[PDB]
Order: structure tokens, then sequence, then C-alpha cells
DNA sequence: GTAGACCTGGAC
DNA sequence: GTCCA
DNA sequence: GTCTAC
């Protein structure tokens, strides 16, 4: 899940929990709770608070309660669902919040990588993990200029620069490869070796890609945007623009898909 | 930079 | 049995 | 998806 997936979850979950008051919280896999460290304290501070709103910052979901904010990261398998407290839980359910009306919010995560933090509202943006986070791609904060300042100062690949959440928030393996394809730029190339015409071009393809994926409810990998993917997950398949077999190597320590003729 | 963690169930 | 994200 | 260790 990247910005489009996390943003879709946000729009689809808010109306199912707004106004509900928390009555109890249960943890079946402690390590998921990062702050406060003691999972018993995390559970007790939320009791009695009402869900007032739900926001997003990069790839993080930000639950807004009475005085606190709950910060949740889904990593690779994390998923949410609301249901009746009288029915059986699905497997791999590690954290559950029970509301005073008999319903509950369930969090599942097969690999157990997800994380959760909670702080008073006014302190959330000044502390980890949201503190040293970059600007939103669909906002004036992100521009061709703000993308150059960072590129003209490093040897690392251009893909390695886009995966970094401090540079720009929200992009992942799927949308980084797609964006670089639409811009005609090889992923393994140096960030400093990019011209101005390329920078602006890359900025424009990232905005148009993230925007499109959102209007389609994200992509279903592992939702209808996966039908619009050009390179991701298409090793040894004819390119949609030129017909050259898509290739797959390894850049920045991650699997990488690209077209050898279209990108350069 | 690229293995190596942190975990687990479908792929081949 | 075993390699993958 | 991220963080850490040669
Ligand atoms: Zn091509």
């Amino acid at each position: 899940p990247e910005l489009p997936e996390v943003e879709t979850i946000r729009r689809t979950l808010l109306p199912l929990i707004v106004g509900k008051t928390i009555e109890d919280v249960r943890i079946f896999w402690p390590n998921i709770i990062r702050h406060p460290r003691d999972s018993e304290a995390f559970a007790a501070r939320m009791i009695g608070q009402t869900v007032r709103g739900l926001e997003r910052r990069g790839k993080f979901l930000k639950f807004l309660l009475d005085r606190d904010a709950l910060i949740s990261h889904l990593r690779m398998e994390g998923r949410y669902a609301v249901a009746s407290a009288l029915e059986p839980l699905e497997p791999h359910t590690h954290v559950v919040f029970c509301f005073t009306d008999g319903s509950e919010l369930r969090y599942r995560d097969v690999r157990k990588f997800g994380t959760m933090h909670v702080y008073a509202k006014e302190e959330a943006d000044r502390r980890p993990p949201l503190a040293e986070l970059g600007p939103e791609p669909l906002s004036p904060a992100f521009s061709p200029a703000v993308l150059a300042e960072r590129a003209v100062k490093t040897k690392r690949s251009v893909k390695a620069l886009l995966l970094d959440q401090t540079v720009v928030a929200g992009f992942g393996n799927i949308y980084v490869d797609e964006s670089l394809f639409r811009a005609g730029i090889l992923p393994g190339r140096p960030a400093a070796s990019l011209s101005s015409k390329e920078i602006e071009r890359l900025h424009e393809e990232m905005v148009a890609t993230i925007g499109e994926a959102v209007m389609k409810g994200g992509s279903t990998v592992r939702g209808t945007f996966q039908h619009h993917l050009y390179v991701y997950g298409r090793q040894g398949n004819p390119c949609k623009r030129c017909g050259t077999p898509i290739e797959k190597t390894v850049v920045a320590g991650r699997g990488t898909h690209y077209c050898p003729r279209c990108q350069r």
C-alpha cells in the first residue's frame, strides 16, 4: 500500500467510525505498539474517547480522537475492517478497538510489520514518525524546484531518491517504477545526471500518476489501477508503447521493472 | 549500495 | 522442499 | 516497507 491505497482506505473508513466512542482495546501482538511502549498504557488512554476524524500524511493513517491522535503505518500486509463484536475474528487479527455500540475496528497484518504510535493532537506533527516527513505530492509544497534542490546534491540513483520519504511523501516501488517509465528515465541513473527538462517532466508524471491511481481506488497487486500499469510486474512481457520485452533487475536494493528502449 | 532483520503463506 | 515481496 | 550493519 502506497499513497493511493492508503488514501482510498481513508475515504472508505471514515464514515464507518466517525462519532463512535471507544470502550476497550485489545492487543494480541505487542511489538506492533511503538508508543507508549507499554501496550497496557496505550490501551487505557484511549478508553472513553470519541472518533472525531481521520486524515492522511504520506503513507500514514492519522486517527483523530478527543485529545489524542493515533498514527498507523500498514507496511506490507496491514489492513483494517469494521464489524459486529458478536462475530468471530478473521485470522491474523492483532489489534481490535471495541466501541460502545457493539461494533469494532479490526486490524490484520499477516507478516506483522505494521506500527502504531499515539500522542496528544498538537504533538503528533512534531514527533516521530511524522516529524521528518516531506511535502505532499498533490500539493503546492511539492514542485519541480523542490525536487531539484535534492537531486543536484547526491550520487545515488534517481529511484533511490524517490523512495525516500523525507524528499517527497507517499511514493513506493510500484509508483516510482511507473513514474520513471512515463518520464522516459532509467531508474538506475544518477539523480544529479538529470537535466532541468527531465526534472520538470518527472515532477509532472508523478503528479499525474498519483492522481490517476487515486481516482481508481488504487492497484490490486499481490481496486482497478493495476490494469493501467506499464512496467510493474510485467517481466518478459511486450511493452505497451514499443513492444520490447519488459526487463527486471535490481536497483537501490529493490526489484525494478523498466523498458530498455523507452527509458534512457 | 546490497544483503539481513522483522514474519508468513502461497508459488514452482 | 523452498524461493519471493 | 523500513531500518540497520559491513
Ligand atoms: Zn517501450
